[PDB]
């Protein structure tokens, strides 16, 4: 079935990757990097996060799989030594799909929209981040700070989880924001804590003053010029990997972070 | 429709106590403390902790309603003021039902359970407390600190929030874990965030050596001695609100914690 | 006794600062804004750093006096209305000096030195932010994160603060370090915890790829190209305060962060 | 010159003590154990802070060294291996002592004062804990939560870290008092951040409604009834410590946290 491969480039996993077509070329697998059914990336979770945004627009048609040359990540899941075993099993199908929630952000001027993975992340341009926070039309706080993170589930473990965001399962539905370094006084007051928000809830960013924002998504730095609102919400959308075998997210947060 | 009333007990809500079911003589509610459909609890969120416990085991069969003579609490959210207004709506019926997910606490030693609105924790008796955490059967981490905190949605706002938990959405079915201050080095190593578990995810505690802790249910804290399991999990049954009005969670968050 | 007085340079600052000048002219008090030995700001905190920095060569040869009309500030302790007071003390002499420590920044590329009241801050331009961290010439910890805050003691009400950092009485000698969102896993270990260095203690920072920052010392951002080494040290010079009354700095503390 | 040695007491710990009594007997060091002028601890820093209350009205007379037959402790900065060394390097003298500030805690109902090395805590027995926390006698914020934590400067690697206060090198003389899950809402708020008091400032709590407490100094935990004052005051009295090397302490802290 049509498939293709990414590479983080360097001299381990371009070996890698046509060792990989090869195996392909002893099955009958057609190698297509334009309509792919099958999407391995190569390297780390940047190189992965970079073959889901290669195909961004084909989510509901594509099976990723992540194959970490470096060390594990949470996307790239597979040693290489597993790199054989992987083609195989790949070829003869009747493995299972899951799917990992995706968050998209919406932002208004026309309007733009990205998906991100990780998180979306919004910083100001030069001057101080002052944005009012509105939930479902309701005014919530006014921020004044570094910035805001909105994480994915999956995305909780990675800039979430350095900010003292929560770390989520990925079969949950839902959004994070995590605050950057607020100001805290009678003046100034926000939340604190991580705020986690569920399915057709609406988070949006309302700008006080300064009007310019650098906007991040899956660590990709736009800079925004007069923005009206940025809008949060959990996507419709929702990436699909494909499991061969049981690496459940948690033992997989604990060979990351414990042991 | 049968109901009772429970009361802090100071003198602004016994007062109020009674002049409600006075106005309740003038419909014909039956008032029943002992197969009540509709509790009402007066006072503060402890009260209405009292009145959801003293009726855990009809809950399927009851809605709760708070009424703050005190300060707003996030499960007594009525001002007294509106008290006629209540009785009023609450006879006439079409009312609708919120449910907002709880907590099982099962402890092995033979087996008692416990179900929380606000979180289950667990301390030591004495010494140092030390378990290994296990999740879904796989071994996670050796936790070594004072405590830990499993909260519902709803208990977000409350101890898990001081523990710097995540303030989660009540509509969202899961349970949440916050360390009470770990020890962290070569040694010993845990996750230090908040997690945040999915239903059907068994979290359970297992100790080393010292054998007794303190098990707190909603501040009911209750001394277990030879204790060889605590497990976790989201419960299947669901608390029932009467609600007769928008107040949104999230605003209800607002109204306590910023302005 | 030669003085001089900054403006915030909206309306209220302004009058009030010609209101002074005339009192002080009711006194012999020659205005010099070249050599004063008294140097009012007038507005907000801000406002009192850039008086500071307009006059950091003569440091040990200025006395300072913040009014906030806004809210306090920590450097600007005196309401409007107190003035007239403020002018008239200010002439009879007879006051008192308070002196804060002070934090000097080097930047070896030639080698530029800064003085910072409130913090000097790191940041990476572009790039993932990754130094080794050097000790008294020991290394530390190799951090990977948004950034590093070292603050001064009166510095750690503000930036500090909202980085977690303990907060500091100024009489203490010392300079604190913040981390700002370091990533943690078994590759990458950082500290955690806000560090608090003595007297004579030099916290070396040392670039491992990227050698571009942006240094930040009391708000003012400079960019530095070709970075070798940053260092920072508790500075030998002080800041004086003049001081007609008490108001301790846990008082001080006490009204802008509890009631 | 006079000298003692503690066991942690397991087998390990209790052989390399016998061992270096009889290199002591090889010079002529003089055990006594009851004005001794060397007290050598042998296990775990816990040992170590038995060793220090062992000889608590002795400190402006005795020097201490520890000795890790576990894991490296921050007291107990010796491997086994080096005991030879040090029996010698011991015996000729010409070494020199570094003294380490201590904390004070006075509980006024009589009056009991207490030396702690690492930190004096409070928490509640049974109630909720409240006191008003008074700094120079100035009421500060009253706290509601789990507990205080007053730690020393050597201390702060201790609880105090995992309280999420800041680490402090101990030539600082100084005092740091970290929070225990505060609960913070526009009723009750606190500071939040580890405060860090200097020389001869005075940290007093003063009791709202329930006057007993748990108070632990460097783990032993007294309880205390009909409570009216506690004050915590940085101690004239210092630890001393025998130094044959360069054993930095931000050396010491890398090695128990990074690597
Ligand atoms: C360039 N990245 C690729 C990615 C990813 C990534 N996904 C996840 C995930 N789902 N779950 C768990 N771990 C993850 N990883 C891991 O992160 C390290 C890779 N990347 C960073 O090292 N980047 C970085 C950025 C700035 C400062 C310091 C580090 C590896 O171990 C990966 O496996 C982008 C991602 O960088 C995150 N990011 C941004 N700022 C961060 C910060 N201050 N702290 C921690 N993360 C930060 C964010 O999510 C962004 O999308
Ligand atoms: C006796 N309580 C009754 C309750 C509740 C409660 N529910 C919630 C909730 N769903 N969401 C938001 N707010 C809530 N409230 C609010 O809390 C204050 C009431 N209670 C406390 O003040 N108790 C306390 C206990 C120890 C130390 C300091 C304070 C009011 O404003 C209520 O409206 C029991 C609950 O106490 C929480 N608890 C325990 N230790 C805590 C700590 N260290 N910090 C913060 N909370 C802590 C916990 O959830 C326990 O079940
Ligand atoms: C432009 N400032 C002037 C100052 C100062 C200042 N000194 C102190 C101090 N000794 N102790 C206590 N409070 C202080 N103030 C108070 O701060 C508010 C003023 N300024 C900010 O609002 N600035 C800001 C910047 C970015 C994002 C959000 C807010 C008033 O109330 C002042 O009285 C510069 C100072 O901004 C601090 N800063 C930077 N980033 C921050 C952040 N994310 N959070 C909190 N502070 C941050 C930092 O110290 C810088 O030097
Ligand atoms: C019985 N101890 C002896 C001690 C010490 C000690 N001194 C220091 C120090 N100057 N600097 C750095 N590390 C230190 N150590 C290290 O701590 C571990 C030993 N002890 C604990 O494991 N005790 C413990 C208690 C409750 C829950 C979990 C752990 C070793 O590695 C030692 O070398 C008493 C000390 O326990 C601290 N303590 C209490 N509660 C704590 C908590 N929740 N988290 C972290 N520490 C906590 C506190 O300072 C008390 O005095």
């Amino acid at each position: 079935m049509k498939y293709m491969i990414t590479s983080k480039g360097d001299e381990k996993s371009d070996l890698l990757r046509l060792n990989m077509i090869a195996g392909f070329g002893e099955y009958d697998m057609e190698y297509d990097d334009v309509e792919p059914e099958i999407v391995i990336s190569i390297g780390g979770d940047g190189t992965f996060l970079s073959a889901f945004h290669q195909y961004e627009e084909r989510l509901d048609e594509i099976a990723f799989i992540g194959i970490h040359t470096g060390h594990l990540g949470f996307y790239a899941d597979w040693r290489p030594a597993e790199a054989d075993k992987l083609v195989k099993l790949l070829a003869k199908g009747e493995y299972q799909k899951v799917s990992y929630p995706l968050l998209k952000t919406t932002v208004k001027y026309k309007e733009a929209t990205y998906l991100a993975l990780n998180e979306s992340t919004v910083k100001s341009s030069g001057g101080p981040f002052v944005v009012d926070v509105v939930i479902n039309d309701i005014h919530f706080e006014r921020f004044r700070g570094d910035g805001l993170c909105m994480s994915t589930p999956s995305g909780t473990t990675a800039y979430n989880k350095s900010l003292g965001g929560a770390l989520m399962h990925p079969s949950i539905e839902a959004m994070q924001l995590t605050e950057m370094a607020s100001i805290n006084n009678r003046v100034y007051r926000t939340i604190g804590s991580p705020l986690v928000f569920p399915k057709h809830h609406v988070v949006s960013l309302q700008p006080v003053n300064d009007k310019d924002f650098q906007i991040s998504v899956d660590h990709l730095s736009i800079l925004h010029r007069d923005v009206q609102e940025i809008r949060y919400e959990v996507s419709a959308k929702k990436i699909h990997f494909a499991r061969f075998r049981s690496f459940p997210f948690w033992r997989r947060v604990h060979d990351s972070f414990i042991e």
